């Protein structure tokens, strides 16, 4: 069949919790490291972990290594079922809340600068909480290395190597399937971030890693073609210029702008090829740009939705 003739929403259901590589993780502590910001940090107690980022990666990796029970708080992005009853430490979306963090008495914060403010991260460290700044590569090729880096922080190198190899095998296997399913002329795609019916409506660019996702799905990322490094408002002119065949979105994001019907009311959407086919691939918010352990499964399920009727 011809995937350019497909119409309407395709939605991938939540992939769920990461399958841990072990049932008896025993962190080898203490660890000393120099983090991505150049801070020397000693990690001596991982009993109460806050694994915080924009993308939902770290919480999933920590669970994959065998430490899900050690997670005591989360951001809005870590939507995995195991953490559904865990205290949320961000507000207004992605803003760190120092009070919420400190009241959980964490023993380890794993974080990066995808969320802020930086001042809150500094406050937590000054209060005595071991805080480790990561700077993950966030590419499909580097899924294993990003996992090994997290594993080192919590003193689980063997679990890290197992989880890395398992995840990389899964994502290469999925790629084999994607390559068989892709059309000769790749679909043009963009990653459209929406939250609400107002101005939070953006084409995501290089910094957010969606090119890696779109190319992993066999598509061409029009944001990369147009040189969008951070993000761009998805206004009528930008949409007309990018003219994707498919909008890749987050499922709850799409709901928040009124579903397909609400999306079609936004200026410029209906005029694109994707708009004229109402063609949206909706991915679970907390996995969509998390990469990490579940990347292979995400690519497999999403490619089935894109290319199989
Ligand atoms: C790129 C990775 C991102 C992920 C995985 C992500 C994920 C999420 C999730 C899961 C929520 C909670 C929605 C809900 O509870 O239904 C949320 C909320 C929110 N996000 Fe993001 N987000 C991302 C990036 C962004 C960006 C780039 C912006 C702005 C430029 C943004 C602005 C917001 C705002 C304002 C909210 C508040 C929604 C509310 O009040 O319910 N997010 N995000």
């Amino acid at each position: 069949t011809d995937p350019r003739t497909f119409t309407g929403l395709s939605i991938v259901e939540d992939i769920g919790d990461v399958v841990p590589v072990t049932d008896n993780a025993s962190p080898a502590l203490p660890v000393s490291l120099t983090d991505a910001d150049g801070n020397d940090v000693v990690v001596e107690d991982v009993s109460r972990i806050l694994p915080l980022d924009l993308y939902g990666t770290y919480s999933k990796t920590i669970a994959g290594l065998g430490l899900v029970d050690n997670i005591v708080g989360r951001t809005v992005s870590s939507t995995e079922p195991a953490l559904a009853d865990t205290e949320v430490v961000t507000t207004g979306g992605h803003t760190l809340n120092a009070e919420a963090i400190l009241n959980l008495h964490p023993t380890l914060v794993i974080i990066d600068h995808s969320i802020g403010p930086r001042e809150v991260i500094d406050q937590i460290r000054a209060a005595g909480v071991a805080t480790v700044i990561m700077s993950p590569q966030r590419s499909i090729a580097s899924i294993g290395d990003d996992i090994r880096d997290i594993a080192s922080v919590v003193g689980l190198p063997e679990e890290g190597e197992k989880l890395a190899e398992r995840s990389v095998a899964e994502v290469e296997e999925a790629s084999t399937v994607v390559d068989e399913l892709t059309p000769e002329d790749p679909l043009k795609m963009v990653f459209l971030y929406a939250r609400g019916t107002g101005g939070v409506f953006f084409i995501l660019g290089d910094a957010y890693g969606g090119r890696d996702l779109i190319e992993g799905l066999g598509g061409v990322d029009m944001a990369a073609e147009k040189g969008i490094m951070d993000l761009a408002p998805a206004n009528a002119e930008a949409l007309a210029e990018l003219n994707p065949d498919v909008f890749v979105m987050m499922s709850e994001g799409l709901v928040s702008t009124g579903g397909i019907d609400g999306l079609m009311e936004r200026p410029g959407i209906a005029q694109t090829t994707a708009g004229q086919n109402q063609r949206v691939l909706a991915l679970p918010d907390g996995q969509s740009l998390a990469f990490g352990a579940q990347t292979g499964e995400l690519l497999l399920r999403a490619s089935r939705e894109l290319y199989v009727q």
